[PDB]
């Protein structure tokens, strides 16, 4: 299939990101997350991924990035909390943190990733549509030094297969 | 059949709720197409090329609201906005604690836009980031004080700014 049709690159041309080698593939940036190794990934049914979100304040510092238009924009703190109101999922942070309405019934899948940048690991949550776009990613929070917080890093191998 | 400007104002005057995106929707045309046919009084449009500059105002006005609007997901920084120096491909963003962060492709905004109109009920005002297509990349909203008031300074300013790009 595509994962063997083309881990020639992963890792041989390291560095690449999996919505840059969309467009080498021209496959959705999901596409390549499907085919990456199962090592690499952890995909989830993309069903109610409110709770996998309520999980996330627990976890404590992480950086919520989403990319329009080519910028790119992260926001680094702990995740909020949540309601469902309206029929969306809305905000609950206080102080430097994100808002505020989260319409994941138009979240298709959600791709728990682990992917090595630069000889350095990078794990996060990648969150997807039908359509197979990314709608935005979690990569877990670091410390005051450049990289992961040892607690969370189990917890994000610890999902596969599940808890 | 009325021009574009007369849909616009009606659709002011009949449902002022509604978000210049969803007015979009409602006639058929990109969100620039609509924020360019608000009222003359209600936006100023300046170059995409000033960007940049505009942004590099920002960290003095103090906290403001950054949105944007992905897959119906909408997401908000209230935070004063961060320092920035152009390196590389983009506009690098330097936050501390609460700031946001991020790189910002300020070429690939063709369009700016200095918009007052009133939000939920209440009197706003928003930086619009438009890319060539029409697209709202993203808004940067004034902000508000603990009592939900806007913040008299940023106002004046604002207002000054419009009243410059109005010529």
């Amino acid at each position: 299939s595509l994962q063997q049709q083309v881990a020639q690159l992963l890792e041989q041309q390291p560095t690449l990101l999996p919505a840059a080698m969309a467009e080498q593939l021209n496959v959705t940036e999901f596409d390549i997350v499907h085919a990456l190794p199962e090592e690499m990934v952890a995909v989830v049914d993309g069903s109610h991924a409110q709770t996998i979100l309520e999980s996330l304040p627990e976890w404590g510092p992480v950086t919520t990035i989403m990319t329009i238009a080519g910028s790119i924009f992260e926001v680094k703190a702990p995740f909020p909390k949540g309601k469902v109101a309206r029929g969306y999922y809305n905000l609950m942070g206080r102080d430097g943190e994100l808002h505020g309405h989260l319409k994941l019934e138009n979240i298709s899948h959600v791709a728990l990733v682990s992917k090595p940048f630069m000889g350095r690991e990078s794990h996060y949550f990648g969150f997807f549509t039908a359509q197979g776009e990314n709608a935005f990613k979690i990569y877990l929070g670091r410390d005051e030094k450049r990289e992961l917080i040892p607690e969370q890093v189990a917890r994000f191998k610890a999902m596969q297969q599940q808890h």
